[PDB]
C-alpha cells in the first residue's frame, strides 16, 4: 500500500539519496537528512555556497537560457528588447573591443576620478560640490555614497511615498571588515590593492605616467576615509526596531540639527535634495517632510568630512561607482577583481557569462522575463492548489493564537486583524501573459544597441533610479509585485501586508501537484508560514493591517514578545560555526528569520495534521522505512542541505539575516515537539533539549 507512482518513485530516490541511513536523527538531524548530499558533492569553483537551494537557482538559469537566446519572429516588442539585452550581454569580443573607453566616457560626468587625473583640482574642483557630486551619482546612476538619500513607501502612511536619508552602504561586506585584521586582513589588503589595479589600468589607458607609490598613497587614504565612515555607521543591532529608526523631519530641522561643512561649504540639504529630484523637475522646499534613519550617522560625519579635501572624497565616491562598473568591461578590467572576490567569496573563477547575463536581464526586465519562464516552465493550476494551501495555513495561524498564552486578548484579536488581511501573490501577474501593451509599455523608454552592453548597463541604471525618483508624489501602486516571477524565493512585505510566492519556488521540492502532501506541507507549506509569520516577527509585529507603523500591542504583550523571542536570541547565539572559524552566529541580526522558521514549520505541521483528520493517511513511498509524519520533516530538512566556503561564512555570519541552513534546521527542530515525537527522541537528546523557545 506503498504508492509506486513515477512521481512517487521519483521523490523516494531524491530523499534517500540525500539522507545518510546511519546517523541518529535525534543526535544531528542535518547529517541525518543531508549526510550523503555532503559526501558526494563539492563546492564548485564559482560558488561561495552550494546546496539544493542553490542548485534550484542554477536550474532556473538554464531555462532562462532556453528561453532568452532564440529569436522568435512573433515575439512582441517587449521580449525583443530583453533578448537584444541578453545577446548584447554575452558578446565578449565586442565588450573587449572596447577596452575601458565606456567609463572614460563617464568619469567626467561624475566630476572625475582624481587618482587618474592630470591636475584634478583644476579640471573639476572649482565646480565640484557635495550636493551635485553626490547628487549626480545618486540621480543618474543611483549609486548612493556618503549620504544615502532615497525614495520609499512611507512607514506611517503606506499609500504614500517619501524621501529618506540614511547612512551609505560600504565597499566591503560589512562594517566589521574595516577592522582590517585577522580574518579580515586579506579582504582589506585586496580591496585597496583593487582600488589600485583599477586606477592603474585607467591611467595606462590614458597614456599617463604611473607613480605606484602615490597610488599606494591615494588609495590608502580612501580606505582611511571609509574606515571612519564605517565606524560612524550604526550596527545592525540598533537599526532593527522601526520605531527608533523612524524619525520624520523637514529639510528644515534637518538643515538645523545635522549641518555639514564639506570642502568648507557648508552643506545645503535643500540644494542637494533639489539637485537630485529635479531629475524629474519635481520641486522641493525647506518644509519637505523627511524620514531620517541615521540621525547619529550624520551627527558623526561632520567631524569626519570636516577634515577631508574635495579630492579626498571624490576618490572614494567615484571609486565606489567604478567598482561595480568594472565587470561590465574587458577581461583586462574584470581580471582586476579576482583577489577581491576570492577574499570575499572564496571563489577562484567567475560563473558562466550566459549565467551572469541571464540574471542581469531577469533582474532588469523581470516582468518580461517573468513571462517567458512561466510559458517554458510553470504549470498554472498550480496557482490554485497553492492558494488553498495558503488558505489552510492562514486559518491554522488563526487557530493558534487562542492557544498562545503569552498574549492578552485585545492583542490576540487585532493580530487576527492582520490575519485575514494578509493578501497573497502566487506565480505571476496574469498581467504579463495577457496584456502586451502594458508590457511593451513599461519598457518603452528602453532601447538597446547590441554592440553597446555598457551603454545599456548605463541606461538600465538611469532607468530605474528615475523610475524610482518618479514616485515621491504618487500613490503606491496597489497592483505592483515585489518579485519577478522569475525567482526562487518567497517574500513578505510590511507596507503591503503581502505574502509573495514566485513561480520560482512553486516547484519541487517545496511543491508539486503530484508528490505526497507530507512534503508539500513540509516544503512550500512551511514556506508559506515563513512569510505570514513575518507578519509578526520583531519587525512586522509593529505593522498594522495596512502597512502602517502603528502600535497595536498591549504594553504587557510587548514585553512578553521580547520576553519569548529573547529566548531564540540566546539559542542561535550559542551556535558556533566551524566553517566560520567557530565564530558565534549573531542571534539578534537573525531573530526575525529564526522566529519565522519556527512559526512557519509548526504552522504547517498543524495544517498537515488537519489533513490527516479530514482526508486520512496516504500511501507510503518505496525505499524508505519512515512514515509521512517524518517525511514531513525530511523534506523540510532537505531544503537546506549544503555547505559554505570559509570566506563567505565569515561574510554570511555578518551579512545574512538568515541563519545558515544547518542551524535553521537544528535550532528549529530543537524547538519542535512535533519533531522529537516523530523521531522518538530521548529527552535531552541534542535535538531534544528540555528548554524550548517558542513564540508563534
Ligand atoms: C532578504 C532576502 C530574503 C527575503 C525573504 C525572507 S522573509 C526569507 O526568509 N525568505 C526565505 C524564503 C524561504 C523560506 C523557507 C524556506 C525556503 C525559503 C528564505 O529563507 N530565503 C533565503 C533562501 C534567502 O533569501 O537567503
Ligand atoms: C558580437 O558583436 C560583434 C562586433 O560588434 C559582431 O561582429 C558579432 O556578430 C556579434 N556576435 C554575435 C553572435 O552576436
Ligand atoms: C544648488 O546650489 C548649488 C550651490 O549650492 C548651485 O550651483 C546649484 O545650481 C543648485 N541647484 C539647485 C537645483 O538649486
Ligand atoms: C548562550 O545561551 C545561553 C542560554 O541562556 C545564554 O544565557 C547566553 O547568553 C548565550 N551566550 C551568548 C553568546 O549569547
Ligand atoms: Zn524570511
Amino acid at each position: 500500500g506503498i504508492c509506486k507512482s513515477s512521481d512517487c518513485i521519483k521523490s523516494a530516490a531524491r530523499l534517500i539519496q540525500n539522507m545518510d541511513a546511519t546517523t541518529e536523527p535525534c543526535t544531528d538531524f542535518f547529517k541525518y537528512a543531508c549526510g550523503g548530499w555532503l559526501k558526494r558533492n563539492v563546492i564548485p569553483e564559482t560558488s561561495s555556497r552550494y546546496g539544493n537551494f542553490d542548485i534550484l537557482r542554477d536550474e532556473l538559469e538554464v531555462v532562462l537560457k532556453d528561453v532568452l537566446q532564440e529569436p522568435k519572429t512573433e515575439d512582441i516588442v517587449a521580449v525583443q528588447k530583453a533578448k537584444a539585452l541578453y545577446r548584447s550581454c554575452i558578446n565578449e569580443s565586442a565588450i573587449d573591443s572596447r577596452g575601458g573607453e565606456p567609463l572614460l566616457k563617464l568619469l567626467p560626468d561624475i566630476y572625475g576620478w582624481p587618482v587618474a587625473t592630470e591636475n584634478w583640482e583644476q579640471k573639476y574642483g572649482a565646480s565640484w560640490t557635495a550636493e551635485k557630486a553626490i547628487a549626480q551619482l545618486n540621480s543618474k546612476y543611483g549609486k548612493k555614497v556618503l549620504i544615502n538619500l532615497f525614495v520609499g513607501t512611507d512607514d506611517k502612511n503606506s499609500v504614500n511615498h517619501v524621501i529618506h536619508i540614511d547612512q551609505p552602504r560600504l565597499g566591503l561586506p560589512s562594517r566589521d571588515y574595516y577592522e582590517c585584521t585577522g580574518i579580515y586582513k586579506e579582504a582589506c589588503t585586496a580591496y585597496v590593492d583593487f582600488m589600485i589595479s583599477v586606477a592603474r589600468l585607467i591611467r595606462q589607458e590614458e597614456r599617463l605616467p604611473i607613480d605606484e607609490n602615490q597610488l599606494a598613497l591615494e588609495m590608502n587614504k580612501v580606505m582611511e576615509l571609509e574606515k571612519e565612515i564605517a565606524n560612524a555607521t550604526a550596527k545592525p543591532e540598533d537599526r532593527n526596531d522601526p520605531m527608533l529608526l523612524y524619525n520624520k523631519m523637514t529639510l528644515a530641522q534637518i538643515q538645523n540639527n545635522f549641518s555639514l561643512e564639506i570642502n568648507g561649504k557648508p552643506f545645503s540639504w535643500l540644494n542637494f535634495t533639489n539637485e537630485i529630484m529635479s531629475t524629474v523637475n519635481i520641486s522641493i522646499t525647506n518644509e519637505e517632510d523627511v524620514v531620517v534613519y541615521a540621525p547619529e550617522y550624520l551627527t558623526k560625519l561632520k567631524p569626519i568630512l570636516t577634515k577631508y579635501s574635495a579630492r579626498d572624497l571624490q576618490n572614494l565616491m567615484s571609486w565606489r561607482f567604478i567598482m561595480d562598473l568594472v565587470s561590465s568591461l574587458s577581461r583586462t578590467y574584470k581580471e582586476s577583481r579576482n583577489a577581491f572576490r576570492k577574499a570575499l567569496y572564496g571563489t577562484t573563477s567567475e560563473t558562466a557569462t550566459w549565467r551572469r547575463c541571464a540574471n542581469y536581464v531577469n533582474g532588469n526586465m523581470e516582468n518580461a522575463v517573468g513571462r517567458l519562464y512561466v510559458e517554458a516552465a510553470f504549470a498554472g493550476e498550480s496557482k490554485h492548489v497553492v492558494e488553498d494551501l495558503i488558505a489552510q495555513i492562514r486559518e491554522v495561524f488563526i487557530q493558534t493564537l487562542d492557544d498562545l498564552t503569552w498574549m492578552d486578548a485585545e492583542t490576540k484579536k487585532r493580530a487576527e486583524e492582520k490575519a485575514l488581511a494578509i493578501k497573497e501573490r502566487i506565480g505571476y501577474p496574469d498581467d504579463i501573459v495577457s496584456n502586451d501593451n502594458k508590457l511593451n509599455n513599461e519598457y518603452l523608454e528602453l532601447n538597446y544597441k547590441e554592440d553597446e552592453y555598457f551603454e545599456n548597463i548605463i541606461q538600465n541604471l538611469k532607468f530605474s533610479q528615475s523610475k524610482q525618483l518618479k514616485k515621491l508624489r504618487e500613490k503606491v501602486d496597489k497592483d505592483e509585485w515585489i518579485s519577478g516571477a522569475a525567482v526562487v524565493n518567497a517574500f513578505y512585505s510590511s507596507g503591503r501586508n503581502q505574502i509573495v510566492f514566485p513561480a520560482g519556488i512553486l516547484q519541487p521540492p517545496f511543491f508539486s501537484a503530484q508528490q505526497s502532501n507530507s512534503l508539500n506541507y513540509g516544503g512550500i507549506g512551511m514556506v508559506i508560514g515563513h512569510e505570514i509569520t513575518h507578519g509578526f516577527d520583531d519587525n512586522g509585529r509593529n505593522f498594522n493591517k495596512d502597512g502602517d507603523l502603528v502600535d497595536w500591542w498591549t504594553q504587557q504583550s510587548a514585553s512578553n514578545f521580547k520576553e519569548q523571542s529573547q529566548c531564540m536570541v540566546y539559542q542561535y547565539g550559542n551556535f558556533s560555526w566551524d566553517l566560520a572559524g567557530g565564530q558565534h552566529l549573531n542571534g539578534i541580526n537573525t531573530l526575525g528569520e529564526n522566529i519565522a522558521d519556527n512559526g512557519g514549520l509548526g504552522q504547517a505541521y498543524r495544517a498537515y495534521q488537519n489533513y490527516i483528520k479530514k482526508n486520512g493517511e496516504e500511501k507510503l513511498l518505496p525505499g524508505l522505512d519512515l512514515n509521512h509524519k517524518q517525511l514531513f520533516f525530511l523534506n523540510f530538512a532537505q531544503v537546506w542541505c549544503g555547505t559554505y566556503r570559509p570566506e563567505y561564512a565569515v561574510n554570511s555570519i555578518k551579512t545574512d539575516v538568515h541563519s545558515p541552513g544547518n542551524f535553521r534546521i537544528i535550532g528549529t527542530l530543537q524547538n519542535s515537539a512535533e519533531f522529537s515525537e516523530a523521531f522518538h527522541c530521548r529527552k535531552n537528546s541534542y535535538m531534544n533539549p528540555e528548554k524550548k523557545c517558542r513564540v508563534w
